[PDB]
């Protein structure tokens, strides 16, 4: 046959807090005589699944990826409604001295993708299935305010010392913060196998693997595998 597509795919998300993560969001280890750590996690934006939506050719199809965007939602701050502590600090910091940690939005600028997928269609209650899924992002500024001139930059950086950088950038290997020429497509795949509960009804699990440099979000690494239902009319 032929008609529009639908997949809606989920997954469990672990929160990731407890082991060492190359951004400087939080300790990689050593918790103690630091800042204290944030509540936030109330299951609100880890219980919807993510959607890809399309039209297929006979198990043949493109798609396009939505849900799940941003680090944050709210756009104001005040009585610490996005992020707020899980308890009270004691004693002194003799580490993450300034302020609260986590500051600004940065890296969560890549948020739509494609993905594309055909099935193995030689079974009657199985496909078999391969395709390639392609990420990028929209800065959404798109202002009428002419580029700011000063753009050289080094950050902190929780990454292992390879190059003796002792917890920063590079001035030259920084690809993920370079202010023109910015790396933001990543590039993944879609494997698996899917089961026929009606003709119009799948249900379809598998990798749906994908690959960035560094990514914003809150450590979603949702949709790496998921277990998904898949309807096509």
């Amino acid at each position: 046959g032929r008609g529009p597509y639908v997949q809606a795919d989920l997954a469990y998300a672990y929160e990731h807090i407890t082991h060492d993560y190359p951004e400087p969001t939080a300790p990689n280890k050593n918790k103690i005589s630091t800042v204290s750590d944030y509540f936030r996690n109330i299951r609100t934006r880890s219980v919807h699944p993510r959607v890809s939506v399309g039209y297929d050719f006979g198990g043949w199809r493109i798609a396009a990826d939505y849900a799940r965007y941003r680090k944050w939602n709210n756009n104001k701050y005040s009585v610490n409604i996005e992020n707020v502590r899980i308890r009270k600090e004691n004693g002194i910091r003799i580490d993450r001295k300034t302020e609260n940690q986590e500051n600004g939005t940065f890296h969560a600028v890549s948020s739509l993708g494609l993905s594309a997928i055909y099935d193995f269609q030689i079974n009657d209650k199985f496909k078999p299935y391969i395709g390639a899924r392609v990420a990028y992002g929209h800065v959404r500024h798109s202002i009428d305010s002419t580029k700011k001139t000063i753009e050289v930059t080094t950050v902190p950086s929780n990454a292992p010392n390879g190059a003796v950088t002792t917890y920063n950038t590079d001035p030259k290997t920084q690809n993920d913060y370079q202010s023109n020429s910015i790396r933001r497509v990543g590039l993944g795949v879609i494997a698996g196998v899917g089961f026929d509960i009606t003709p119009k009804l799948t249900l379809d699990a598998g990798y749906r693997y994908h690959n960035w440099g560094r990514l914003e979000n809150t450590r979603f690494k949702t949709h790496e595998a998921s277990l998904g239902v898949r309807y096509r009319f």
